[PDB]
């Protein structure tokens, strides 16, 4: 008949009403987001006198406990980034309201997927891509702080938002899938397009998987399309192989799930299993980027900052971010000193 005395639905979510006023403070405007966790709502904070984004968790033990883990990591990051200069979203406070946990985040603008949708998935400039890349590398450097050692674990364009609609400033959002460095508990992780080869191969992983995802994201911001748009793990691995070639022998020998995508021969070398795809390493990033042909689809020809010299610096940085080996894959600190950021 009713769930939580008529405040909830069958999905254990709060029935958001327009114009409702919680706790003589938050004035609820409208629903701005939906998810597995629950819902996200735009509201005016009458005490602080500002708009805020409130994430309302489902009235259910599982999501509550997972959200408290998120609350712990957000509050941990906030005490190390008190001046808010490392581009992580700010959890302002949290409260319980009619059995729902409510996280109050700051109000931000469009996500980077909405930005790509406005271009009809043709992408943004190398200059705007540089400003996003600088910011994400700074954010990843902050996550590498040894007391934090946080893996976001689900970096993608929809989890990167702009601060203001008329500025380039960004903040990373959604630490629900995030964890700190540790022993391996989880294996099916990250969104598929931005999923590192070590995750796909069932190998050990650390903070380098976020640098993989970043590499995939920065190409997508410029071209407009995902770099590796795999419909499944096999297709995902084959689309990586097209660009980067077959992974090294020493990695595949140490991979529990190598046989899912590859086939060891009598001589000891690894080929692809036939499931169609270009041969290994023949869909070059050089040609995807259009280094010499005026950028993606020749659309940047004649634009300032879109020369062969400029494109090579971006190309080089990305191939270091998309390094197959996570132990020699570029780190936030060195990535920030790359020629591309001069
Ligand atoms: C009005 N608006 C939107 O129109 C779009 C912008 C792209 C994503 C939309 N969202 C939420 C959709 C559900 C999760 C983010 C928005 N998020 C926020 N802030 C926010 C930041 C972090 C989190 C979180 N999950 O940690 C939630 C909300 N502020 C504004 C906002």
């Amino acid at each position: 008949k009713v769930y939580n005395d008529g405040y909830d639905d069958d999905n254990y979510d709060y029935i958001v009403k327009n114009g409702e006023k919680w706790m003589d403070r938050y004035e609820i405007d409208s629903l701005i987001g939906k998810g597995s966790f629950g819902q996200v709502v735009k509201a005016y904070d009458r005490v602080e006198q500002e708009w805020v984004a409130i994430k309302i968790i489902k009235n259910k033990k599982a999501f509550l406990n997972q959200a408290q883990i998120e609350v712990r990591l957000l509050e941990l990051m906030n005490k190390h980034d008190t001046e808010m200069k490392y581009y992580i979203v700010h959890l302002k406070r949290h409260f319980m309201f009619r059995n729902h946990l409510c996280l109050v985040f700051e109000m931000l603008s469009y996500n980077l997927y909405d930005l790509l949708r406005n271009t009809n998935f043709r992408g943004v400039s190398l200059n705007l891509t540089r400003k996003f890349a600088q910011q994400m590398c700074t954010a990843l450097l902050f996550l590498a702080t040894p007391e934090l050692s946080i893996i976001h674990c689900d970096l993608k364009p929809e989890n990167i938002l702009l601060c203001n609609p008329k500025r380039s400033a960004i903040k990373i959002v959604d630490f629900g899938s995030s964890c700190q460095l540790g022993q391996r508990i989880y294996q099916y992780i990250q969104s598929r397009f931005y999923r590192s080869p070590e995750v796909l191969l069932g190998m050990p992983y650390d903070l380098a998987i976020d640098m993989w995802s970043l590499g995939c994201i920065l190409v997508e911001m410029h071209t407009g399309e995902p770099l590796f748009s795999g419909a499944n793990e096999v297709d995902q691995m084959n689309k990586i192989v097209e660009v980067l070639g077959i992974p090294p022998a020493h990695i595949l020998d140490q991979a529990p799930k190598a046989r899912k995508f590859f086939e060891k021969l009598p001589d000891g070398t690894w080929n692809l299993k036939k499931t169609e795809y270009k041969p290994p390493g023949t869909r070059k990033l050089h040609n995807i980027l259009g280094v010499e042909t005026g950028g993606p689809g020749g659309r940047r020809a004649g634009e300032s900052g879109h020369t062969v010299a400029d494109y090579l610096k971006f190309k080089d940085l990305i191939l270091r971010m998309l390094d197959y080996d996570p132990k020699t894959r570029i780190q936030p600190y060195y990535a920030l000193q790359h020629s591309f950021f001069k």
